[PDB]
């Protein structure tokens, strides 16, 4: 059977009284009107993002008293004979001072992309709460009146242009519920019929999710069929908000040729570039971060700081579990190689050139180290890292330069893969120390 609330129950029993939307208001309400720039489809996660923010103001302070919950639900409803698109949640909805003085400002805009007039119905969910009407069409006025029957909550009537009846069809607004609110934390229905939903695993603490819903939504994000080999989920509140989860495919890298954006469970871009550093491309997963908005300053401090904490969350991995890092170096070194040939900053090429590993002269075949560890086996007088680049440990190990070197103990790094080479001229130095191919 089917679930709606959406009906008209409201009535208004006097006058309404007439305001007149403030300057700045009406200035953005004058851009909207003459603005041809269209991605409308819009206004709908937004709403809903409003929504899902109202019902859990309410749910969270029911839960701070001893009371109990009532139904917390959001619901859509089109209307083609009629030419609406309603939005109603059960939430904590707007007192008649918020619905004259105030997410009030993008909820309100995007409705204006897309209506001819909007028609609302708020009632706070503060006990003695009186219901009301807010009207507007876009011009410089607005009434507010006391309605009879209205749910608490808040509802959203909007007339749709005449150019935007595409939003009164129902399998329009179920394609574009699907893309970008998919993950809202509420029941939603549409035509009362509840939509398929699922749970955003990057906003729970990290040590609530266990290791099966992250390979379920691993599966999901990365349209994969195995398992993660790693998991990051990184959650900080400063100097960004950031919630997310990474993975690196439990299989090899073509992936040569990612990770979704989202804002507060909101989709902003379902295939992301330029969120993380290309090198890291090979990084499967989500980011959601409330700080969002294209270029801008903010998403290259959020690369960064992504690119920061992976580079760390690699580097405690080799720690944890050698011999499973030594795999992961063997399948996806080529990227972190590309990575400081390509970089710019010589910072960031010594980052990422942290998680390089490398056979020694001075440890036994087939061990790895990395270049601090063989920094710290530097002895006093002998100030470079030197290398040898060959295409295996016998052939390296009988270099005549590299025997004659035995004779004053300097460890030698030996370099067995085609591109280390242009990967430690790049880098060209560690550390301070200079890396110095032994022979030339
Ligand atoms: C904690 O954050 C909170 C705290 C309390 C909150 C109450 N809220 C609402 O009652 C609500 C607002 C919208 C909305 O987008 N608009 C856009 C309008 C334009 C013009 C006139 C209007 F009445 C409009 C409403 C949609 C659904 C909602 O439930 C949201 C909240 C969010
Ligand atoms: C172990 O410590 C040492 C100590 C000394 C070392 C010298 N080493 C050399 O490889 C070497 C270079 C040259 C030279 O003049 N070259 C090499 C060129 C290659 C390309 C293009 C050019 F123009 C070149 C000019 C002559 C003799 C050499 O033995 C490794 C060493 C290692």
């Amino acid at each position: 059977p089917l679930h709606s609330i959406i009906s008209s129950t409201e009535s208004v029993q006097g006058s309404t009284s007439k305001h007149e939307f403030q300057a700045e208001t009406k200035k953005l309400l004058d851009i909207v009107a003459r603005s041809l720039y269209s991605e409308k489809e819009v206004f709908i996660r937004e709403l809903i993002s409003n929504a899902s923010d109202a019902l859990e103001k309410l749910r969270h302070k029911l839960v701070s008293d001893g009371q109990a919950l009532p139904e917390m639900e959001i619901h859509l409803q089109t209307n083609a004979e009629k030419g609406t698109i309603t939005i109603q949640d059960t939430g904590i909805g707007m007192t008649q001072e918020e619905l004259v003085s105030n997410q009030f400002g993008v909820g309100f805009y995007s409705a204006f992309m897309v209506a001819d007039r909007v028609e609302v119905y708020s009632r706070s969910a503060a006990p003695g709460s009186l219901g009301y009407q807010w009207l507007s069409d876009g011009s410089g006025v607005f009434e507010i009146a006391e309605a009879s029957g209205v749910r608490t909550g808040t509802k959203i009537i909007i007339h749709l242009k005449s150019d935007c009846k595409e939003f009164s069809s129902e399998a329009r607004v179920r394609d574009v519920v699907t893309k970008y609110s998919n993950f809202v934390s509420f029941p939603l229905y549409l035509n009362g019929r509840r939509m398929n939903t699922l749970q955003a695993i990057w906003m729970m603490d990290p040590k609530d999710v266990r290791e099966w819903q992250h390979e379920e939504f691993y599966r999901y994000v990365a349209q994969a069929h195995d398992k993660p080999r790693y998991t990051l989920h990184y959650k900080t509140d400063a100097p960004l908000n950031i919630r997310s989860i990474f993975y690196v495919p439990d299989m090899k890298p073509m992936f040569d040729v990612s990770v979704a954006l989202y804002s507060r469970k909101v989709l902003i871009q379902t295939k992301a570039t330029d969120i993380l550093p290309k090198w890291l491309r090979f990084i499967r997963g989500v980011v959601d971060s409330e700080d969002i908005p294209q270029e801008s300053a903010l998403i290259r401090k959020l690369r960064d700081v992504l690119q920061q904490r992976l580079i760390k969350f690699f580097i405690d991995q080799s720690k944890k579990d050698a011999e499973k890092y030594a795999k992961f170096f063997e399948d996806y070194g080529l990227f972190m190689r590309e990575g400081i040939v390509t970089a710019t900053e010589q910072e960031v090429k010594e980052d990422i050139a942290k998680l390089l590993r490398y056979e020694s002269s001075a440890l036994p075949s087939g061990q790895l180290t990395s270049l601090s560890e063989y920094a710290s086996r530097m002895r006093a007088g002998t100030r470079n890292i030197y290398y040898l680049c060959a295409p295996n440990r016998h052939l390296a190990e009988h270099s005549p330069y590299y025997e004659a070197m035995k004779k004053k103990d300097t460890e030698v790094l030996f370099c067995f893969e085609q591109f280390d080479e242009l990967t430690l001229l790049h880098l060209r130095e560690f550390d301070k120390k200079k890396l110095i191919s032994v022979e030339t």
